């Protein structure tokens, strides 16, 4: 279909939350681009499907739940039933992706974006394939409570340029970030 594609946004100190929420003021281009990759289906006919877990899910503004035009799939060890609004609850990253395999998920799913947090983008990573990183470098430090997994970057590549990312650094509301996108074949 589309390969495990990854997409976190990274504060220099390597933070991704702080109490339910951003380590920085909402940034609307970084927002507007994660809408872009996330939503964007070639296959026509297609969605794509946004695994995230239950503290990523009840952060994004009740407002806009379930992502317009993404299947919105959450993980979550204690709900019986999934959150309001929300498609899908799955235990597991392995059970998200066998759902996928599923009778009717089958010719609608397109892409898969690991939206997170951080134990989803622990299971993700530690998988053998066709991993893409698609990483949002803020350029600054935030406090945050909630951290990016370390990542053995020597199993990575850098890709220089990528399909309609943006190379050069960006600033946005006196903040300044970058977007990097990895890669992995193992
Ligand atoms: N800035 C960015 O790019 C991103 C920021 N964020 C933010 O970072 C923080 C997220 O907090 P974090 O603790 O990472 O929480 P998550 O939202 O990733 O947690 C999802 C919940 O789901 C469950 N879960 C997570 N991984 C799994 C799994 N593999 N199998 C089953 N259940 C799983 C855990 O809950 P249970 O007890 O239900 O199992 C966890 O509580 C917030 O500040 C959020 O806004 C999140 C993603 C990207
Ligand atoms: N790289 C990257 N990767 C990620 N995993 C990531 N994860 C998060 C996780 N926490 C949230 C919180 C909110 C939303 C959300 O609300 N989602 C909308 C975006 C519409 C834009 N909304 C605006 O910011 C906005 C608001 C008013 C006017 C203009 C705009 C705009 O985007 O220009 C959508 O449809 O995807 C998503 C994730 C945050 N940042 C990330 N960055």
């Amino acid at each position: 279909v589309g390969s495990l594609n990854c997409i976190v946004a990274v504060s220099q100190n390597m933070g991704i939350g702080k109490n339910g929420d951003l380590p920085w003021p909402p940034l609307r281009n970084e927002f507007r681009y994660f809408q872009r990759m996330t939503t964007t289906s070639s296959v026509e006919g297609k969605q794509n499907l946004v695994i995230m877990g239950k503290k990523t899910w009840f952060s994004i503004p009740e407002k806009n739940r379930p992502l317009k035009g993404r299947i919105n799939l959450v993980l979550s060890r204690e709900l019986k039933e999934p959150p309001q609004g929300a498609h899908f609850l799955s235990r597991s990253l392995d059970d998200a992706l066998k759902l996928t395999e599923q009778p009717e998920l089958a010719n609608k799913v397109d892409m898969v974006w690991i939206v997170g947090g951080s134990s989803v983008y622990k299971e993700a990573m530690n998988h053998p394939g066709h991993l893409k990183l698609f990483v949002t470098r803020i350029m600054q430090d935030f406090e945050s409570d909630t951290f990016f997994p370390e990542i053995d970057l020597e199993k990575y590549k850098l890709l220089p340029e990528y399909p309609g990312v943006l190379s050069d650094v960006q600033e946005e509301k006196g903040i300044k970030y970058k977007f990097e996108v990895y890669e992995k074949n193992d």
